[PDB]
């Protein structure tokens, strides 16, 4: 049993934009094992908000090499690797690498029954408000809309895009965009305009005024969430929480985070990173039941992993084994 880290370049379809900044491709990270004539595969995405770089995650895979040679467990993987990119990769290889020798799919371990489609949000990148309300229309038809905002002056851009798809669940992401002075006034716009969702209005560590406000919208952590440990903390501030895979260092963990944000109340979001159908594969699976799913990365990529995910309009269908699981 042997492990290869490899990074891989996907072009994104134009460019993502966040209230961050812009990405015009996607970087990813997977780690391979291999047991025989079996092979397990994880896809990871260094995020450099997180204090992740590319080298940084593939020495930390490339580390692991001889402990997952001697017959390391994702049991024990969850000590000797701290959450983040690199576990994830490692641990939904061994998910994978471990579905392949047993002949039991992922989907069943984890679900007890198998996967089932579902619907997932579709992102629309931060830009001008002619640009995002054009490509809203386009998109009209999808159930379920996730727009991207976090600027000083976001209200041309909320009504161009509300009324460019009048019948639309949107939900609006600011990635920490927002402040103490416009928080309220958002909120005000964004339930005048009956959005579904406000993922991570104010910046993590100077949100303590979501805990002073009326919720008229349902707020959701994203940059906030640090894993299962730190969410009873996040419920004064929060209603929702965004889990994803390379935040909580692999599928385990997004499990026991999923069945203690069940436990205390929030409202679930399963999301993503920019990251092909490998990445998807394993989210899906948390994403089965919850409120919100946000797994549209190979969407937004121009060339996605072959064979990958089949998505039909909006609905996902769950990964068949010769993608993963
Ligand atoms: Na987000």
């Amino acid at each position: 049993r042997y492990l290869q880290a490899t990074t891989e370049r996907f072009a994104v379809a134009g460019s993502f934009t966040i209230s961050r900044g812009t990405r015009t491709h996607a970087d990813v990270v997977t780690c391979t094992i291999r047991d025989g004539s079996f092979t397990g595969i994880g896809e990871c995405v260094p995020y450099p908000r997180y204090g992740e770089s590319i080298e940084g995650v593939t020495a930390d895979i490339e580390a692991m090499a001889d402990r997952v040679a001697a017959g390391l467990t994702r049991q024990e993987l969850q000590q000797v690797m701290k959450p983040g990119a690199a576990r994830n990769a490692v641990d939904c290889a061994l998910w994978d690498l471990e579905a392949k020798m047993s002949g039991k799919r992922a989907a069943e371990q984890v679900l007890g029954q198998p996967a089932q489609p579902l619907v997932t949000a579709y992102t629309i990148s931060l830009a001008d408000p002619d640009t995002m309300a054009a490509k809203t229309a386009e998109n009209a038809g999808r159930p379920l809309l996730k727009i991207k905002t976090g600027t000083a002056d976001d209200e041309a851009r909320l009504r161009a895009v509300r009324a460019a798809a009048p019948e639309a669940r949107i939900i609006i992401d600011a990635n920490e965009g927002w402040n103490d002075d416009n928080i309220e006034y958002y909120l005000k716009l964004a339930a005048e305009l009956k959005i579904s969702l406000i993922e991570q209005p104010l910046p993590a560590g100077k949100d303590a005024m979501l805990a002073r406000i009326e919720h008229p919208v349902l707020i959701c952590a994203d940059e906030s969430v640090h894993s299962t440990e730190d969410l009873a903390g996040l419920r004064d501030r929060y209603d929702a929480i965004n889990i994803k895979l390379d935040k909580t260092g692999g599928l385990t963990e997004a499990l026991v985070m999923k069945a203690e944000a069940e436990r205390l109340g929030f409202t679930i979001m399963v999301g993503c990173m920019l990251g092909t159908s490998l990445g998807m594969a394993p989210a899906v699976l948390v994403a089965q039941g919850t409120a919100f799913a946000d797994l549209d990365g190979p969407l937004l990529l121009a060339e996605d992993r072959d064979p990958g995910l089949v998505y039909e309009g909006s609905l996902v269908y769950p990964a068949r084994p010769e993608l993963w699981g």
